[PDB]
């Protein structure tokens, strides 16, 4: 009889299904059931990618502890990173401009403005798990994808007004994150969060 007792085969053994948490249980757990990426379906960044003009701005570093701020740090965070790289980046009127004391937001949350190449209009490309950027003024590409990992930070509104803020932190050795501004184009989903180009077949590399 296989049919009403089970039926089939293959390999399965016994595995892990039922895990809560240590400690009270109010998190997010999205796993196979969502139908939504970045800007549109997956389809639109793992095919045709969902790339516009952006101007690159520095990198806002934050040395942020595992309970900082009375409520979560979101907006004391980015708020004071956005508006430090204005500190050291001023040309681009943001938070601030000329000069500005300024320090943290409330925590030891917040640690450094990178200003290299602040305010720099060029090609941000988007894709499952793969953001590349080019050179627009600059007449050049820029290649960096060692990370891909984009979900709660600062999709579209916490931030400080009209700034886009991103969050990159793979490894526990470093942890730093960047910023953007969207001159009509990107935009789209940094300013609303439509999705998010998140599939990969695997996790992520396992090497």
């Amino acid at each position: 009889m296989n049919k009403l007792s089970g039926g089939g085969g293959r390999r399965t053994r016994v595995e892990g299904g039922q895990l809560g948490g240590e400690e009270w249980t109010r998190h997010g757990s999205f796993v196979n059931k969502p139908t939504r990426g970045w800007l549109h379906p997956n389809d639109k960044v793992m095919g045709p990618g969902v790339s516009y003009l952006v101007r690159y701005m520095g990198c806002v570093e934050v040395l942020q502890s595992m309970r900082a701020l009375d409520f979560n740090t979101r907006t004391q965070v980015t708020r004071e990173a956005i508006s430090l790289v204005c500190e050291a980046v001023p040309g681009a009127k943001g938070a601030t401009r000329r000069r500005k004391p300024c320090s943290r937001p409330l925590s030891s949350i917040l640690g450094r403005s990178n200003l290299k190449f602040a305010g720099m209009p060029i090609t941000l490309t988007v894709s499952t798990s793969s953001l590349n950027l080019m050179a627009a003024d600059c007449k050049q590409i820029i290649a960096n994808h060692h990370m891909q990992s984009i979900s709660f930070a600062s999709g579209g509104d916490p931030d400080t007004a009209e700034y886009v803020a991103y969050v990159a932190k793979d490894p526990v050795n470093q942890r730093a994150c960047h910023i953007l501004e969207c001159p009509e184009g990107l935009a789209q989903d940094v300013i609303s969060t439509i999705g998010q180009a998140f599939e990969l077949r695997f996790k992520q590399y396992l090497r």
